[PDB]
Parts: structure tokens; sequence; C-alpha cells
């Protein structure tokens, strides 16, 4: 099972503002959408409620400390082994954020989607620091920027880098 970082950021690792995006970017989204077609999707409440909605053809997973937590057409955990038993037959799930969220999954993380948006937003939640020493880019692709994206942002990927033995 591949766990992995699914992340939109910009310049200061801004991922949220009062419970939002900063930003209006649909064909970010619909990278998105097509990357983690046919995976779980994993989130913090915070985030499920930001989003709005359950979103489709996808395993949302909601994790929540809260037991009596249930939403319609979504499966909720309270613990990161929840999640992985939960997840036990899967190829890859996707770490949808809450800050929060991707501190629990850090220690498990294999790959990481990072799409870095080229400007500076208010902001007030943030993608952890990471040591990407110990990471390597496989994939890289500039965003799409128009009337409706109107940012400069890339779509990255990132993969352990393996140490050579001295
Ligand atoms: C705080 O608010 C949010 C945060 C995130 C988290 C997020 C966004 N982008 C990246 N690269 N990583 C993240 N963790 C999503 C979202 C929303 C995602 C959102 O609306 N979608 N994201 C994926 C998806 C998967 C299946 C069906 C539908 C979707 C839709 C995309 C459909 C479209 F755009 F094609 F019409 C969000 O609400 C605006
Ligand atoms: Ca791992
Ligand atoms: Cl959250």
């Amino acid at each position: 099972m591949i766990v992995s970082f699914m992340v939109a950021m910009d310049e200061n690792r801004v991922i949220g503002k009062d419970n939002n995006l900063p930003w209006r970017l649909p064909s970010e989204l619909q990278y998105v959408k097509k990357t983690t077609m046919g995976h779980p999707l994993i989130m913090g409440r915070k985030n499920y409620e930001a989003i709005g909605r359950p979103l489709p053809g996808r395993r949302n997973i909601i994790v929540t400390r809260n037991e009596g937590y249930h939403v319609e057409g979504c499966e909720v955990a309270h613990s990161v082994e929840e999640v992985f038993e939960l997840c036990k037959n899967e190829e890859e799930i996707f770490i949808f954020g809450g800050a929060q969220i991707y501190d629990l999954f850090l220690p498990y993380v294999d790959k990481l989607y990072i799409t870095k948006i080229h400007h500076a937003f208010e902001g007030d939640t943030f993608f952890p620091e990471m040591d990407m020493t110990n990471w390597k880019e496989v994939f890289v692709e500039k965003g799409l920027t128009d009337e409706k994206n109107p940012y400069t942002y890339y779509y990255h990927v990132y993969e352990k880098q393996q140490l050579v033995p001295r």
C-alpha cells in the first residue's frame, strides 16, 4: 500500500485560509480528480467540511476523534491504525489534508504529489516542513494558466531518494 500526500500550496506552504482555498484553479482540481481516481481520499473533518460534500468516484474517508461522527456517503476512521485497516487491500491512498492529517501520516508517506502555486496568499494553515533531501522528483508539469486559473503553478511528484551504501 502506497501512502501518498496530495497537496496544493503557495510559496509559503499556505494550504488554507479560514477553512478554504485562497485560490480558485479548476484545472488544478481536475488534476487532483484524474490523479486520485480509483483510490481513497483521506481527510480530516475540517478539510471535509471545507470541501462541502462527498467527492464522487472516490472512497471518501474522514479522520476524526469523534466516535459519533457520521456523514452519508462517507467512511469515518478515528485513528491512523483504523485507516490502514480500512484500506488493507488498497494499492495507494491519498492523504488529502488537514495539516494535522499530514503530520499523522508522515512516518508512513511514500510518495508526494505537491502542486506549488507561484504566489503569496493570506493563509492560516500550512503544509508542514519536510526534509526534501530524502525525496527525489520523478515528474514535473506546468499547470494551465488562463482566465479561469489566474495563477502560475506546477504539478510535482516526489519519491524516496534511495541511499547508496557506504
Ligand atoms: C479547502 O478546500 C479544498 C481543499 C482541497 C484539498 C486539495 C486540493 N488540491 C490539491 N492538489 N491537494 C489537496 N489536498 C480540495 C478541494 C476541492 C476539490 C474538488 O472539488 N475535487 N477534487 C477532486 C475530485 C475527485 C472526484 C470527483 C470530483 C473532484 C473535485 C473536482 C471536480 C472538478 F473540478 F473537475 F469539477 C477543496 O475545496 C475547494
Ligand atoms: Ca511507507
Ligand atoms: Cl482537517
